[PDB]
This record gives C-alpha cells, sequence and structure tokens, in this order.
C-alpha cells in the first residue's frame, strides 16, 4: 500500500514512553509501551484478582464488554528480565495509529506489584519478531504488514527529551523526517528473529575498556535505559566513578557534568552520549545524588548476555527498524 501512520507517544520522566491502543468494540483504550525487545501483545484482564494491586490501578480489557472478542484461553507467561505477567490468550479488534487489526494478544490475570505497580501504561505491544512470541502469536506488526497498507515493512521510533510538546512517536511503515536530521547509518541485524546488531566496543573517553573483541546490542525500545550485564556494567561504572545502590547507579550530583563521554561503536561508528545523556542532572548539588540512566541488566541465552540499547539511547538517536532488510537505522534525533 501507501499509508504511513503515527502513534503519538507520552513521555512519563524520561523513564517511561507510552501510547494508546483501542481493544474490542467498541474500543476500550489502553496505555502500552511499544517494545522491540519483546513480540507478544498484552493488557491487563478483568479476570486479574484484585488482590494483584497493579489490576485495581491499571485499565483491565473486559472481554465481556467487546462483541468483537473472538475467545482462545490458551495459558501463556511472559518472562521479561524486570517481571513476569501471565494470563490467556485472546484475539479481538486492535486499533493502533488508526490501523485496524484483528490480533492475538494475553488478558493478563496475574501481574506483580514491582515494576506494575510503577508503571504509568497498562500494558505492552511487542514489536520484536515471531520467533520470540511466546506461544509463536503473531505479532501485531506482522499482522499489519500483512493487511498491504504500509508503504514499507519498517517502522520507527523518536523518543522526545521534554518529558505542551509530543513526548515521542512511532511511525508506521516509514519515518519521519521532522524528528531525524542527517543520513541514517543502518547496521544489519545478526539474525532476523530479533532486533539485536554487533556491537564493536564501548569506550569510556578515548579508552575502549569494554567489549573489546565485539558483543551483541539489543535495541530495546521497551527500556528505559542503556544495559549491560552486571560484570560489564560494574566496569563501566567503576570508570566513571559512580556508586552502586539497589537499583541503579549514582553519583554526586556535581560531578554529574564532568562525567566522561560514553561511545557504543556500532556498524563502524561511534555513537557518543555524553554526561547530559546519561545523567538524570536533577541538581548540581554536591550533598545530593544524581541516577545515571544505566544499569545492568542479565539477559540469558540465546538472546544474551548483551547489552540493551533504550530510551538513553533512542533519545539521541531516531530509530528506524526495518523488516524488509533486516537492519536497524540510526539518525541524529531532533
Ligand atoms: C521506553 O519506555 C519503557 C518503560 C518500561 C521499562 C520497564 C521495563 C522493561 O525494560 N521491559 C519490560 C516492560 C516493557 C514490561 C523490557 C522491554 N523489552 C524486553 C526486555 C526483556 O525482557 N528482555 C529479556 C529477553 O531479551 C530481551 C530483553 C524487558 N520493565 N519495567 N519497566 C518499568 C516499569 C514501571 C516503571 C518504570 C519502568
Ligand atoms: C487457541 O489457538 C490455537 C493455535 O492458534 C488453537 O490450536 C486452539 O484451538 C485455540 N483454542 C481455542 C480454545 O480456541
Amino acid at each position: 500500500g501507501n499509508t504511513t501512520s503515527s502513534v503519538i507517544l507520552t513521555n512519563y520522566m524520561d523513564t517511561q514512553y507510552y501510547g494508546e491502543i483501542g481493544i474490542g468494540t467498541p474500543p476500550q483504550t489502553f496505555k502500552v509501551v511499544f517494545d522491540t525487545g519483546s513480540s507478544n501483545v498484552w493488557v491487563p484482564s478483568s479476570k486479574c484478582s484484585r488482590l494483584y494491586t497493579a489490576c485495581v490501578y491499571h485499565k483491565l480489557f473486559d472481554a465481556s464488554d467487546s462483541s468483537s472478542y473472538k475467545h482462545n484461553g490458551t495459558e501463556l507467561t511472559l518472562r521479561y528480565s524486570t517481571g513476569t505477567v501471565s494470563g490467556f490468550l485472546s484475539q479481538d479488534i486492535i486499533t493502533v495509529g488508526g490501523i485496524t487489526v484483528t490480533q492475538m494478544f494475553g488478558e493478563v490475570t496475574e501481574m506483580p506489584a514491582l515494576p506494575f505497580m510503577l508503571a504509568e501504561f497498562d500494558g505492552v505491544v511487542g514489536m520484536g519478531f515471531i520467533e520470540q512470541a511466546i506461544g509463536r502469536v503473531t505479532p501485531i506488526f506482522d499482522n499489519i504488514i500483512s493487511q498491504g497498507v504500509l508503504k514499507e515493512d519498517v517502522f520507527s521510533f523518536y523518543y522526545n527529551r521534554d518529558s505542551q510538546s509530543l513526548g515521542g512517536q512511532i511511525v508506521l511503515g516509514g519515518s519521519d523526517p521532522q524528528h531525524y536530521e542527517g543520513n541514517f547509518h543502518y547496521i544489519n541485524l545478526i539474525k532476523t528473529g530479533v532486533w539485536q546488531i554487533q556491537m564493536k566496543g564501548v569506550s569510556v573517553g578515548s579508552s575502549t575498556l569494554l567489549c573489546e573483541d565485539g558483543c551483541l546490542a539489543l535495541v530495546d525500545t521497551g527500556a528505559s535505559y542503556i544495559s549491560g550485564s552486571t560484570s560489564s556494567i560494574e566496569k563501566l561504572m567503576e570508570a566513571l566513578g559512580a556508586k552502586k545502590r539497589l537499583f541503579d547507579y549514582v553519583v554526586k550530583c556535581n560531578e554529574g557534568p564532568t562525567l566522561p563521554d560514553i561511545s557504543f561503536h556500532l556498524g563502524g561508528k561511534e555513537y557518543t552520549l555524553t554526561s547530559a545523556d546519561y545523567v538524570f542532572q536533577e541538581s548540581y548539588s554536591s550533598k545530593k545524588l544524581c541516577t545515571l540512566a544505566i544499569h545492568a541488566m542479565d539477559i540469558p541465552p540465546p538472546t544474551g548476555p548483551t547489552w540493551a540499547l533504550g530510551a538513553t539511547f533512542i533519545r539521541k538517536f531516531y530509530t528506524e527498524f526495518d523488516r524488509r532488510n533486516n537492519r536497524i537505522g540510526f539518525a541524529l534525533a531532533r
């Protein structure tokens, strides 16, 4: 086809980026993260026990209010690196960016307070490949492609730095030159089935003392931060002089601006973040601590161990995900 369409995103505190979808007839609206690091769609279910407080605080899909619902009921569990949801498969009509599609999705009945009581979003729309989909369910973008309406077999992500402006934008079927500049630099995927590319080094200043012999980088739109393995991140943080807490790393806020550049060697170029790009600079006080937008995520094989380039990275680099050619294009965001 020749359709290009967009999903307007909200940016909550530079840590959560989410848009809205409609499910059912009439449409029930959900806030969802669009996640290239997974391939299932899910929303919380009306059948979620209200003893799960997350299900008290989020919008619940009620199949009993939708005339286009089609029962399946196969149990499924989605195990993310940060937590787990469980429930069952349903089918209904999903509206995303004014595109309407028949989609199998998870109705989540078990929704733990961590992390989901911290989520502004209700659910997740996986933008990964069918090969990562739990229960082999056709991901939403594969179903949109099957309709033959999109101009290209690509989707693009813009995540704004500002958190009276759009928080971000997903273009389905292309990219938006309003939100990037210069040429795209394209890196091929290591393989179809995952949005993962070869990385050739991680530098702190001019010193590439990480990933010297090559490593993996997942381009993960559903992650808040840049992440690496615990041992990788520990060495990175020792070089920055950052202190490890339970869930994050911190520096004294006065040190934040003095922190060195971090470069990611992707497809022959250095993608450099300055301290402004990865320090939550909420203060300049030596008596306060400022969080870094980088932390440990230990991802098991076959996907990991791997780095993941989340919102911290995507904020600087507008990202095109090319399904037609199995590649990722990065351009300077604006
Ligand atoms: C850009 O906006 C994203 C905001 C969500 C970030 C997040 C994640 C998160 O990073 N993920 C799973 C999520 C999508 C349910 C990621 C999404 N991508 C897949 C990741 C994953 O599970 N893996 C394991 C398999 O290999 C790929 C990485 C997890 N977990 N909790 N939170 C969060 C929850 C409340 C408050 C603040 C953060
Ligand atoms: C659920 O979907 C699977 C695979 O698409 C199918 O084999 C099964 O019959 C469905 N179950 C029900 C109860 O409709």
